[PDB]
């Protein structure tokens, strides 16, 4: 008798397999980038972990609140994440029907974008990099006070309604009302507001040093791609788009796609994972699913839905539900949140670099051309590498053109 | 009533997430490659592609054929491959009692061995790389007829038994033992010989074409690296490590072990992915199962078993379950297919260098103490970078040093 030993299969890299087990293409990542910069990473974390006076910054503010407005507007996001839980209390119980409460919450959720759209463009003393550490902060602000108003009325609609007829610290409506937990949503890795979220068991000082040491690893790695592999490529030629042709911006753009892209890279794993991890440790949150795995993106229309997963679920809560249920045409609903997501686009780009040359727009709208055009022709393995360019040569460059004509104009 | 939306779960770059979906990572890598190079290939696809005359070298070497002896060796092994079959035939039927066809095959499968590494050791016009394409067939075939030995003696023994009492072209014992199928299995991308190999249906011209132009990317961008990055450093410092100090070693050591790694890697997947399936596609042969996942190999005592799963297979099947079942002391077998693994790899790196200072055997030897160290210590995501910093420092080295040691003395 004959027993094969030999199947009849396919290799594991091979397309047709389904294999899809490369956790170890991923540490190769780390260990290689490690054997690279691990002597540079000890010798900045010494030259710069002792010169920095982490303490006397704060005192330094303490000078002068005036000199440095950044801060200054961070703080002050608190006059609104106040007078939002001053409505919500309120018409808590009693006081401010449900028309003028509502209208309060509009006139406060439109000054919070207006406020530092506002500041940061006349004062002048504020710098780009600290604008925009103010308007990633009252647009964060606005979008949890967005469902911080949504949730609460919802279940106080709910209440009213029970009003026609536990044991495990399970909040109910009004005992959510609290200073504390409002407070602790607003640094809350969420943007989606829940009474009661999950926690996790422990702080876990192992896990949040690793977090720690990822952030300042990758910091530290993307100003020395910055420094070394992007500027030099931008002062070979100092001349900036505004002026170059269609012609000689493609020539001079080649030479940053890279570059970018690996900044970009480096960007969402310093921030989606380390940071918000951090973030969602020291205070225990749990739930901790930022990102689903955006990169297998067969289809760019997948992509769009698995970055930034907060985002996301905050959309197809508050804006795209609610607007499909007392509504209808949901292309209409897509097409609006394709508009507000270019509106924090050249909201968050535009206004701390001052141009309003509406780039980043033909960016978001090009990306309907491609995303039919990537879903219509390839599939699988190479509707991966349709994505895979699209983040390359795609949104990212939209900018990288603000900030080299801000870069050339000034240095 | 409330539903919650956050769940309790784990970021999916998490050590704890157990994710392990990365193909797409994999893609990036293709995708980089392809924009980085994919002119320089482009380029050399031309200026090497019709200046090669693929036609007129087998000319030249019927022009001459005692010059040229590699493809002279490489022919002269069917001299083996059919001295083999033909004790096969002869005791097939009724001479050669098992003793004397044991004896001849012995003889046989020794000589495989000990003619190219006395040929290319004495005739001096022989090129390294052209020595080593002979060495590693007349390895191969050897590996080979070794397992067409034991299962022809193993079905002819079992037809011999079932002499004490189909459709589907299930080929049985005797009708076998032809030229053509012989033929079939040595160029058949496997070790281990069995009646009637799996087929696949058609030949998929398509996957032959990408798998050619994986291996024309690959080894065009491996003499990139070899020529670029890893020539440079070394003729630096044309010392060779023959008489260098175990000081100075690791120093100029450290300026190569990335660069050798890239190029083992590279090679790695030319060979056992790119060749392979394109050899496996044009003879149909459908097992295609070269490899398993050795890259997410926690331990380096599961990656030396899932890197070149023809070799793993064969030695389980023929070296090592055969001396369990008649034997024991299962340590005594894996020092014995330590061993082996030993000579072959001294014999095919030393052999065609000419040298012989025993470097591969001690790193070789090396990994035992580092198999059980790595076991011991490390688990999980860190096991396996143990095991890809093993993979870059530990074995590799000790044939780029065989080849850093030839290159500095000729050149
Ligand atoms: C001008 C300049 C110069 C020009 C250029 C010139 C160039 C010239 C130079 C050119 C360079 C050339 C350089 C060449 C370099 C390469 C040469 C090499 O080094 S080739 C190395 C090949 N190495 C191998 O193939 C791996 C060795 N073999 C293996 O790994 C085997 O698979 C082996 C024998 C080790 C199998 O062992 P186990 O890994 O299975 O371990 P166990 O403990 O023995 O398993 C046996 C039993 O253990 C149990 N077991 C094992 N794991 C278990 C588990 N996880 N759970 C439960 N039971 C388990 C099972 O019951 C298993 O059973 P059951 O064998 O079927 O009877
Ligand atoms: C030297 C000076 C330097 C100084 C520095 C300078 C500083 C400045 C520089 C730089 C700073 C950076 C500034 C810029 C940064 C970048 C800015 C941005 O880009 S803003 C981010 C954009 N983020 C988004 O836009 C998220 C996008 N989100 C989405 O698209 C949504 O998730 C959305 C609405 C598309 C979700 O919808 P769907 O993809 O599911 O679409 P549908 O079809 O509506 O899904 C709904 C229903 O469709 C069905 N459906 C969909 N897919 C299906 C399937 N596969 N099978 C079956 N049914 C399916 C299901 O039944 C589903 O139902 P059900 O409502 O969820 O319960
Ligand atoms: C006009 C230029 C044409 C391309 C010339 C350069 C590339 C030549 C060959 C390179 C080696 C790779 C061959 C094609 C891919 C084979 C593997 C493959 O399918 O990769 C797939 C992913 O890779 C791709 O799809 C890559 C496709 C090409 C992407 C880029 C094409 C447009 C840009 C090309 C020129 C760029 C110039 C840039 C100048 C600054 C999936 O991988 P797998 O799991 O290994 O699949 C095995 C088969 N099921
Ligand atoms: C030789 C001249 C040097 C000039 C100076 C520059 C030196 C530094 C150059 C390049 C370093 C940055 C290149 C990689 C950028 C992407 C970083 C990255 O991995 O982003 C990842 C985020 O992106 C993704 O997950 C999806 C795409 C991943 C693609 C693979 C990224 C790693 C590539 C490594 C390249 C090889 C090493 C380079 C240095 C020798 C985070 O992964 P991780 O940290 O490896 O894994 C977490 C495990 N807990
Ligand atoms: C003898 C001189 C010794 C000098 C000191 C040792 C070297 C220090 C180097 C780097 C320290 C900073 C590393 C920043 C990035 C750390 C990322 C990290 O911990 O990743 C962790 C994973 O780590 C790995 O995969 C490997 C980490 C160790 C790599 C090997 C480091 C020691 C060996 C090389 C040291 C020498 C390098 C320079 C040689 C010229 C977490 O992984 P996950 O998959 O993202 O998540 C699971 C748990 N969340
Ligand atoms: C910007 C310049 C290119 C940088 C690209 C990033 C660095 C290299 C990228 C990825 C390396 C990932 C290594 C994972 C190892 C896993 C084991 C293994 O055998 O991996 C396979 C083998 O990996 C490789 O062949 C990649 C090894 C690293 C090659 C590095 C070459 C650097 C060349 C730079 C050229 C720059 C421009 C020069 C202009 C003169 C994965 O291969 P695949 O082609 O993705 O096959 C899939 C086909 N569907």
């Amino acid at each position: 008798w004959e027993l094969r030993c030999h199947r009849l299969q396919d290799s594991l890299f091979s397309s047709d397999s389904g294999f899809s087990n490369y956790r170890g293409i991923l540490n190769w990542c780390v260990v290689m980038l490690i054997l690279s910069n691990a002597r540079l990473f000890l010798e900045n974390l010494i030259k710069y972990g002792i010169l920095v006076d982490p303490i006397q910054v704060v005192s330094l503010f303490l000078k002068d609140p005036y000199s440095w407005p950044a801060p200054c507007l961070v703080i002050a996001a608190n006059v609104f994440a106040v007078a939002a839980f001053q409505v919500e209390k309120r018409l808590a119980v009693g006081a401010l029907t449900e028309q003028a409460g509502l209208l309060l919450h509009v006139a406060n959720l439109a000054t919070i974008l207006c406020f530092p759209a506002a500041v940061v463009l006349l004062v002048e003393s504020i710098t780009p990099v600290g604008s925009l550490l103010a308007l990633m902060a009252h647009t964060i602000l606005f979008l949890k006070l967005f469902s911080y108003r949504d949730v609460n009325s919802w279940c106080r609609r709910a209440r009213a309604k029970a009003a026609s007829a536990a044991a495990p610290h399970t909040v109910s409506y009004p005992d959510n009302l609290t200073y504390r937990d409002l407070y602790y949503f607003l640094f809350a890795p969420t943007l989606c507001y829940e009474l009661n979220f999950p926690r996790s068991p422990r702080i876990r000082k192992r896990f949040l040093l690793r977090r720690i040491l990822e952030m300042l690893f990758f910091t530290q790695l993307q100003v020395g791609l910055i420094q070394q592999w992007m500027v030099p490529t931008i002062q070979n030629s100092m001349k900036p788009f505004k002026d170059m042709d269609y012609s000689r911006i493609i020539e001079r753009l080649l030479k940053l796609a890279v570059p970018n892209h690996l900044i970009w890279l480096i960007f969402f794993y310093w921030l989606f994972h380390s940071c918000l991890n951090a973030v969602a440790e020291l205070m225990q949150f749990g739930d901790r699913e930022f990102y689903r795995d955006w990169w297998n993106s067969e289809s760019v229309t997948y992509f769009w839905q698995n970055w930034n997963i907060p985002v996301h679920k905050w959309c197809i809560r508050h804006f795209y539900k609610p607007m499909l249920r007392r509504g209808s045409s949901k292309w209409m609903a897509r097409t609006g949140v394709f508009l507000a997501s270019a509106f924090f686009h050249e909201y968050l780009v535009s206004v701390p670099l001052r141009m309003f040359r509406l780039w980043a727009f033909t960016g978001m709208m090009a990306q309907i051309p491609l995303a039919w055009f990537v879903g219509r022709f390839f599939q699988g393995n190479y509707g991966n590498a349709a994505v895979w360019l699209s983040l390359i040569i795609g949104q990212p460059i939209a900018v990288l053109m603000y900030v080299h004509d801000y870069y050339v104009l000034n240095y």
